[PDB]
């Protein structure tokens, strides 16, 4: 892997930690090579076909907001796309993302969490509102329909997750919500674990494919308390309940 990153000047480092503090998200499409940002579509598609799985659930540890999608576990893409594990330890990515963050990455301790293809394709079709075990996820938005179809996130920063005690509506209550809408080919880098996110519910049937790279910031590495409520490796897990 070669020409994976375009070069960032200082002042764009400055404008794009800016925004990504404030905001707890910034575009970084101008980071990546549109050749890069074209195979890792073409991976996502070549896995999705092969793996695919559906989820369709409510999740106790985020007020039962709602799974409802494909996904590709991260076992599965790691054992099965060098480009995408080349990546996610390149430096030539790494570095800039360090810059933005102002802090170290490092490859997520949780085998089951490194990477996740999602797909919503029907009409209802959401991530809903949740945080990340973790600090940071570069999500890769390889298909996004147009904006009326839905699909678009919305993010709450500067928020926890709590798992005993989520509280979503309270943050919704005491926050402005942003929404951003992302087109194909886009790459936004989002603090997870302080950023309280979801997409809006698909409008109609329709595509919308991501890859998530997640990595561990220093706050990640010490213990974390154990919930079971992995639902994309594992939708018997006993925090998600089976959709009506
Ligand atoms: N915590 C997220 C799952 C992230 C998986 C990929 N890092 C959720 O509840 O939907
Ligand atoms: O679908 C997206 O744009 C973001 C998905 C997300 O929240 C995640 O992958 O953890
Ligand atoms: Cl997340
Ligand atoms: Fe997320």
């Amino acid at each position: 892997l070669k020409d994976v990153c375009a070069p960032l000047e200082k002042d764009d480092i400055r404008r794009l930690s800016q925004a990504f503090h404030r905001f707890g998200i910034v575009t970084v499409t101008e980071l990546i090579e549109p050749h890069t940002r074209k195979l890792v579509r073409a991976e996502a598609d070549r896995l999705l076909d092969q793996y695919a799985e559906r989820r369709d659930l409510r999740l106790a540890t985020t007020d039962y907001t709602r799974r409802s999608m494909s996904v590709v576990p991260s076992e599965t893409i790691a054992a099965n796309s060098e480009l995408v594990t080349g990546l996610y330890a390149h430096r030539e990515l790494l570095a800039p993302l360090e810059a933005i963050a102002g802090e170290r990455l490092h490859p997520c301790p949780k085998a089951d969490e490194e990477f996740l293809i999602t797909r919503q394709e029907q009409r209802g079709d959401t991530h809903g509102w949740h945080w990340g075990d973790f600090s940071f996820a570069l999500i890769w938005v390889l298909q996004a329909p147009p904006i009326d179809v839905g699909g678009l996130l919305q993010c709450v920063p500067h928020t926890t997750w709590d798992k005993a005690s989520p509280q979503i509506n309270r943050y919704l209550v005491e926050n402005p919500i942003d929404t951003y809408h992302f087109e194909s080919g886009d790459v936004y880098f989002l603090r997870t674990d302080t950023t309280l996110h979801r997409t809006i519910p698909l409008r109609e049937d329709t595509t919308r494919i991501i890859l998530n790279m997640t990595w561990a910031g220093e706050r990640d590495l010490s213990r974390k308390l154990a919930a079971d409520d992995r639902w994309w490796d594992n939708a018997e897990v006993s925090a998600a309940r089976a959709i009506k």
